[PDB]
């Protein structure tokens, strides 16, 4: 089982997610959007485009496009169901912003600056946290007891799944390089279906 396979696997697991979105169907075309954009940097890499040496690992450059295209709309989609004035959406938009941007920079940096980076990321992240729990989920409560669960369930499908990639990019070739890149990589495929096409799926069925 190769890199390529694997980046193969998420790109046509992407792509099915992409059409049942599209066939579905503001939200379905978010969600065609947060698929569909994965979709496009899972090929990249498959074709082996956007694998940047960086002293002794391999980074993925087209994951953090991805990540920091998709999470966003992936956010939004939370923020419509709860109902966020414009304003609150900046907030949550921006801390979003400053984590897949230092995630972004920390793997592109060879020194032990990119642990900095990395903390600072986590520090938003926390943050980001903050409000899917709180200000964010006291917004939902005002809308329909159906609307409420949708996002009950989307949240913590978020919260929890979104809380351990810090942890693989750490221990993976990022960071102390322990997993290998094979492992390290079939995890994040894994995750990435699941937070955008299970993501997408558990909102149909309550469509
Ligand atoms: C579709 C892709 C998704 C949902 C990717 C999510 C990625 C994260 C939640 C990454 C978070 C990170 C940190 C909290 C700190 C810095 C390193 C990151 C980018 C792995
Ligand atoms: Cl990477």
């Amino acid at each position: 089982v190769g890199l390529t396979t694997l980046f193969w696997l998420g790109a046509i697991g992407m792509l099915v997610g992409t059409l049942a979105f599209a066939w579905a169907g503001r939200y379905y075309v978010t969600l065609v959007g947060i698929s569909g954009i994965a979709a496009v940097a899972y090929v990249v890499m498959a074709l082996g485009v956007g694998w940047v040496p960086v002293a002794e690992r391999t980074v993925f450059a087209p994951r953090y496009i991805d990540w920091i295209l998709t999470t966003p709309l992936i956010v939004y989609f939370l923020g419509l169901l709860a109902g966020l004035d414009s304003r609150e959406f900046g907030i949550v938009i921006t801390l979003n912003t400053v984590v897949m941007l230092a995630g972004f920079a920390g793997a592109m940096v060879p020194g032990i600056e990119r642990y900095a980076l990395f903390g600072m990321g986590a520090v938003a992240f926390l943050g980001l946290v903050y409000y899917l729990v709180g200000p964010m989920t006291e917004s939902a409560s005002q809308r329909s007891s159906g609307i409420k669960s949708l996002y009950v369930r989307l949240r913590n499908l978020t919260v929890i799944l979104w809380a351990i990639y810090p942890f693989i990019w750490l221990l993976g070739p990022p960071g102390v390089a322990l997993l290998t890149p094979t492992v390290d990589v079939a995890l994040i495929v894994y995750l990435d279906l699941v937070t955008k096409v299970g993501f997408g799926f558990i909102a149909l069925d309550a469509a």
